[PDB]
């Protein structure tokens, strides 16, 4: 196992090029696994950093974990300042010893692709007249828990204040740093910076912040999210160029039975003009696609199944890697996802809401990579072919959904679901998303309080 760092998901067709020979020639599973934090991972290394390092990348004692950014912003032109920033907190942040891991993200509303709810430190980005102008700082997101411990929780971050762009490194260092000291000394499993807030107090925690920055918070400048996926297909860039995201189950890129997904991707990366982006949400951009050679690279991903369509449903679900690979997982995610997504369609067509979506998340294990604490619905690994059910959470991310269920199997998962989903669908209100719904509905209570109020 080995993960790259690779600031807002941005690789070279160069870069591809060569991963993509390591990938298939000398690794047991022979695919590129495209993770929910912008970058691949090679399962299954029978050197990898002599062929990482030739092409321009490392990968990562440092307790720092790869800095995110908002993939396709609707106003194309600030993914470049919001990514150069994005690569400048990641080389800062480079080694002080951190209690436990830290994450990052940029992101540029009112897209939260890169789900800001789950990081330590988050740049929500202010601009104006098409630049940036400074960031609004989220401190104190996490999802990790453990089974049956109550003293242990998913959080969703704090605002802490605006800060002017001439202020953002010493504000993320002096961030780390009040972590590096306040994170606690005895236990790991309240070393997190969620932790470390409700003990101290998120007051407390920002004005030594603004102490050890030499600044003080200007007040929250406005932004909003109006959701959380990549806008599958293509999409006006910048000048003459396009953007083609490619939606990618589970992020797995192999050839296929009749799927060259992982060749397509070759003969794509050998005559692109421009990078690719990892998204957050294990898919992949085709970036500055000028508008003369679009007709050759959708013909490629047609050729390849890498354009197949697919439902709205399944474009907005995601699963952690789990079983075969990971050593801590209890139930499948990656390996159960597709068929549990095709039990959902049939059910979401059986109720008239097929054009529609939920967030829908499986995570192996609770240490919660898949991100199943910030959907509307989650499933959370509990044993083989058992799952406890979240509902309650919104199209957004801001809301951490209670367990509904738990230790339920597929069918009784799917029995919960078929049943609330007809609720839904004819008495939802105008585009009312499924959690909201749940939530107004008394179907479950909302979680108002992590800390307090999150386990029954
Ligand atoms: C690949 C990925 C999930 C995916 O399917 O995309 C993944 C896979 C694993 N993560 Fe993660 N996590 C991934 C995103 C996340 C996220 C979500 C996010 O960051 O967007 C979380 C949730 C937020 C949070 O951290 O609170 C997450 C929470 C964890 C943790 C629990 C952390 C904690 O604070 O307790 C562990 C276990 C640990 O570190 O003790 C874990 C551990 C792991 C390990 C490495 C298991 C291990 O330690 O042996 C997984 C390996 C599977 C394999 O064999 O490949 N992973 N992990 C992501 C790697 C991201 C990356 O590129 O760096
Ligand atoms: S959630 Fe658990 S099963 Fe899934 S990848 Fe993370 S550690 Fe493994
Ligand atoms: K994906």
């Amino acid at each position: 196992l080995l993960r790259c760092r690779l600031p807002g998901g941005v690789i070279t067709t160069k870069q591809w090029q060569a991963i993509d020979k390591f990938a298939g020639e000398n690794t047991i599973y022979g695919s590129i696994r495209l993770t929910n934090r912008q970058t691949f991972q090679f399962h299954g290394i029978l050197p990898v950093h002599q062929m990482l390092h030739s092409v321009g990348l490392d990968a990562l004692n440092d307790m720092n974990r790869n800095v995110l950014c908002t993939s396709n912003p609707y106003e194309s032109q600030l993914h470049a300042e919001a990514y150069e920033w994005a690569k400048k907190i990641s080389e800062h942040l480079l080694p002080t010893y951190l209690p436990r891991k830290f994450k990052t993200t940029v992101v540029i509303p009112p897209q939260n692709d890169i789900d800001l709810h789950a990081n330590d430190m988050n740049f929500v980005a202010i601009a104006e007249n098409g630049k940036l102008v400074g960031f609004n700082l989220l401190v104190g997101g996490g999802l990790s828990i453990e089974h049956g411990n109550k003293k242990t929780y998913a959080r969703t971050a704090s605002e802490f204040g605006y800060l002017p762009l001439e202020h953002t490194l010493a504000v993320a260092e002096a961030v780390v740093t009040t972590q590096r000291d306040w994170g606690n000394r005895t236990d790991r499993k309240n070393a997190k910076t969620k932790y470390t807030l409700e003990r101290v107090g998120v007051e407390t925690f920002k004005a030594e912040v603004e102490r050890r920055a030499g600044i003080k918070f200007e007040p929250i400048r406005p932004y909003e999210f109006t959701g959380r996926g990549d806008r599958i297909g293509w999409v006006k860039g910048i000048d003459d160029n396009w953007h083609l995201t490619l939606f990618i189950e589970n992020g797995r890129i192999l050839d296929y039975p009749a799927r060259p997904l992982k060749t397509g991707l070759l003969e794509i990366a050998k005559i692109h003009k421009g990078d690719f982006r990892i998204t957050a949400n294990q898919n992949l951009i085709i970036a500055g696609v000028p508008e003369s050679e679009k007709a050759k690279i959708e013909k490629i991903a047609k050729e390849s199944g890498l354009m197949n369509a697919v439902t709205p449903q399944r474009e907005n679900s995601m699963a952690c890697v789990s079983f075969p690979t990971c050593p801590l997982a209890m139930a499948e995610a990656e390996r159960f996802l597709p068929s549990f997504i095709d039990n959902i369609d049939n059910l979401m067509a059986k109720h008239g809401v097929s054009d529609e979506h939920i967030v829908m998340r499986v995570t192996g294990c609770p240490n919660g990579c898949g991100r199943a604490m910030l959907a509307e619905v989650g499933l959370v690994g509990k044993a083989p072919g058992r799952y406890n059910l979240h509902l309650g959470g919104n199209r957004i991310g801001t809301r951490i959904p209670r367990m509904y269920k738990e230790n339920i199997t597929e069918p009784e998962i799917l029995a919960s679901l078929d049943e609330l989903i007809g609720r839904w669908a004819k008495e939802r209100e105008a585009g009312e998303g499924f959690g909201d719904f749940t939530v107004r509905a008394g179907i479950i209570r909302p979680v108002l309080d992590p800390a307090r109020d999150l386990w029954d």
